[PDB]
């Protein structure tokens, strides 16, 4: 019985969100994870018997499958989208082998939501400055989000989305009045109706994880500096609005490696004004919120100055023992 990973809207089996994906195991030579359709550009990472992911990013028809010279007996597929909605999703088919479908080891108790923008979806992580982003580059098994899951044991979902933000989106000058994060976050696939997803009562996170605010305060030569009382308050209202959902989650709030305190100006000093409203947002929320420092990055990145592997992983590690300290793992 294969299982679904992330958010993925069963009635269309699209893997729209980073790191939605299949887990399963068989016993045969081969396995095959039909396509129904493919749109824009995507790319996954396929990882068998839990080695090193194989990166793909052309899928010609028929479906994904295993790779040549596997031995008879028992296997493992883990499947997992490494790129985002915007560029493009997979809608599956059927799975099928040449042998049986045997059982899954049992899924993990701990469970984490990581909602965010292009840090999170993980944006330019495997290019090398100066690049352009590509499905192909982009790596969300490799952000400090699922790092710090993969750490804990837990299960997750990444609910992220390049350019967009809590109260504001990327800075354009055509106003980039698309949909915010919380609406988005409302969706089951995230091309889906506003509110299809049902919040089903087997996803239950222990920590929700969000990293929002690097698009709301950029400004420069486009339109105003951030409201920051606004920026806070909405702040305090997402968290709120999931704990409908989730009210005994503990959420993780953290800042941005993007922001400085000398650009666009020292002036704005945009990190520790960040900071600062984020603190507050916690100091409202109470106990179960907790503030997570993220360090300004240093000159080495990826596409468009993002967090390259190393910074990703570093923070991973900061996140994963914030969770666990705060959880008691």
């Amino acid at each position: 019985s294969v299982r679904y990973l992330g958010r993925v809207n069963p009635a269309t089996k699209e893997l729209s969100w980073p790191g939605t994906g299949v887990s399963f195991a068989f016993t045969g030579t081969s396995a095959t994870i039909g396509i129904a359709s493919v749109s824009g550009t995507n790319s996954v990472d396929l990882v068998i018997d839990g080695g090193e992911p194989i990166v793909i990013s052309d899928f010609a028809g028929t479906g994904i499958s295993t790779p040549a010279g596997l031995r008879k007996g028992k296997h493992t597929v883990v499947l997992r989208r490494r790129s985002e909605p915007a560029y493009g999703s997979i809608f599956l088919g059927n799975i099928t082998t040449d042998g049986h479908f045997v059982p899954t080891a049992p899924a993990p108790k701990r469970q984490i939501d990581i909602i965010g923008d292009s840090i999170t979806v993980g944006y330019g992580l495997d290019g090398t400055f100066p690049c352009t982003n590509t499905a192909a580059l982009e790596d969300n098994p490799k952000t400090y989000g699922v790092l710090a899951a993969n750490a804990l044991g837990a299960d997750y979902s990444v609910v992220a989305w390049s350019g967009k933000g809590l109260i504001r989106n990327f800075a354009s000058g055509s106003p980039d009045t698309s949909p915010l994060m919380p609406q988005l976050y409302t969706r089951y696939g995230a091309n889906d109706a506003d509110g299809s997803y049902p919040f089903p009562r087997s996803w239950s996170p222990d920590a929700v994880v969000i990293n929002l605010g690097t698009n709301d305060f950029g400004y420069l030569g486009v339109r105003d500096p951030i409201d920051v009382a606004a920026y806070t308050d909405a702040m305090v209202k997402f968290v709120q609005d999931i704990q409908k959902h989730y009210p005994r989650a503990h959420f993780f709030l953290l800042n941005s490696p993007m922001l400085s305190d000398t650009w666009p100006t020292a002036a704005d000093a945009q990190k520790t004004t960040q900071t600062n409203a984020i603190k507050n947002a916690v100091s409202r929320l109470g106990a179960k919120a907790h503030f997570v420092d993220w360090p300004t990055q240093g000159s080495d990145v990826g596409c468009d100055y993002h967090p390259n592997a190393a910074t990703h992983a570093a923070e991973g590690e900061v996140l994963a023992k914030a969770i666990a300290a705060a959880l008691g793992w």
